[PDB]
């Protein structure tokens, strides 16, 4: 009886759809058979607690770690030099698909979080200049809200919220900062005054968002710029799939640029599937064939031409992608060689889950509170983190 893959994944969109088909395609052709799935995580672990995994799973960043610890996972050392993956994959990347020096798991795509969008017919209308640093980011909303624009299109949820905070962390601070604070959770950094000063110019930069904004998706805020309401809205790169969707094109209708003050820096989310420690043959068979396809070129060409992010291999043509991706891909360069290729925390690569809930509360009954005082707040982040650990 022939091998099976079980994919565990959250990847649905119609977009999306093109890429998973060519992975199963593949992995058909090479004889093996297909499936396929869309709190879910829960009943992951007890199906792997008791020998039923799937042969993969998205699962990512530091989970990755854990997943390996508890001996749940698989080693992919005979896949991963049959197709040389060290030598594909940036040493930073490869890190992060390693438990105790084996990997564990593909990745599949690598996000851009440091990015501000801008709408410049809506800058022009305003006399705003686009933004290089934060004095020129104050600027810029300034001139936008005397010519009744939101200036700043953002939701309120807290993952958001720590979206724009990470970035002026990221800005202030500085890449190796961000690191202490975010990675190492080092306490003087985390009660820093630099720390001080990126909570007290969170609660400036709140007072251009829209007071009345709690519980809005980002597409929503992604929609204001679009439709010429706001001006910015400081996001990932997913918010590219936006512009695309209602026939919007780079340069012409929206401008990409680093969040000011981080141009240098990449603050990076990168997806990945774990593969599970498997009992039979012909899965494991199967097992491997996806987790060579998953890291080809067909699959990470089309995976993220339909997703916005960039690809994870080195040796890709970047001009088989588009303008904002291909700013994207240099910035990653640049940042890989220094001291500027940094996870996300927002998006559950710097910390565990429970530390980036603790963040998350701080942020967000933080930027809900007027009051709020940036010298009390850097001790409740401090505080907060340590408990949660």
């Amino acid at each position: 009886n022939p091998g099976t893959v079980d994919v565990l994944h959250w990847w649905t969109s119609g977009g999306e759809a093109k890429a998973v088909e060519t992975l199963k395609q593949q992995i058909q052709k090479d004889g093996f058979i297909w499936k396929d799935n869309a709190a879910a995580m829960t009943v992951l672990k007890t199906r792997a607690i008791s020998g039923n995994p799937p042969s993969a799973a998205q699962i990512k960043g530091p989970d990755i770690q854990e997943w390996g610890a508890l001996g749940l996972l698989t080693e992919l050392d005979d896949v991963a030099a049959a197709n040389k993956w060290d030598d594909l994959l940036p040493r930073q990347v490869a890190d992060i698909m390693k438990y105790d020096g084996h990997y564990v798991a593909v990745p599949v795509n690598i996000h851009r979080v440091n990015w501000l969008w801008i709408n410049p017919q809506v800058f022009d209308k305003a006399g705003a200049k686009v933004p290089t640093t934060l004095d020129e980011l104050f600027a810029a909303a300034d001139k936008l809200k005397a010519a009744g624009f939101i200036p700043l299109a953002h939701g309120g949820q807290p993952w958001q919220d720590s979206t724009v905070f990470e970035d002026l962390v990221l800005s202030i601070l500085g890449p190796k900062g961000y690191h202490a604070a975010f990675v190492d959770l080092d306490e003087k950094t985390l009660t820093g005054p630099q720390m001080t000063e990126a909570f007290a110019t969170l609660k400036r930069l709140g007072t251009y968002m829209d007071p009345n904004r709690a519980g809005r998706d980002w597409n929503i805020a992604a929609a204001e710029v679009i439709n010429g309401k706001a001006g910015m809205q400081i996001m990932g790169d997913w918010a590219k799939s936006e512009w695309s969707a209602a026939g919007k094109v780079a340069g012409k209708d929206y401008q990409c640029v680093a969040f000011p003050g981080t141009q240098g820096s990449f603050a990076y989310n990168i997806d990945s599937l774990a593969m599970f420690k498997l009992k039979d043959a012909n899965d494991i068979k199967a097992q491997n064939d996806l987790a060579k396809v998953a890291l080809e070129p067909e699959f990470q060409t089309v995976f993220n031409q339909n997703k916005g992010s960039l690809p994870v291999r080195q040796d890709m043509d970047m001009s088989k992608f588009d303008a904002c991706t291909q700013k994207s891909a240099a910035d990653f360069k640049e940042a890989a060689k220094g001291d500027g290729l940094q996870p996300s925390m927002a998006h559950n690569m710097a910390t565990t889950l429970a530390v980036q809930g603790a963040i998350f509360d701080v942020v967000t009954n933080f930027l809900n509170d007027p009051q709020a005082e940036p010298a009390t707040a850097v001790k409740q982040l401090n505080a907060a983190i340590k408990a949660a650990r």
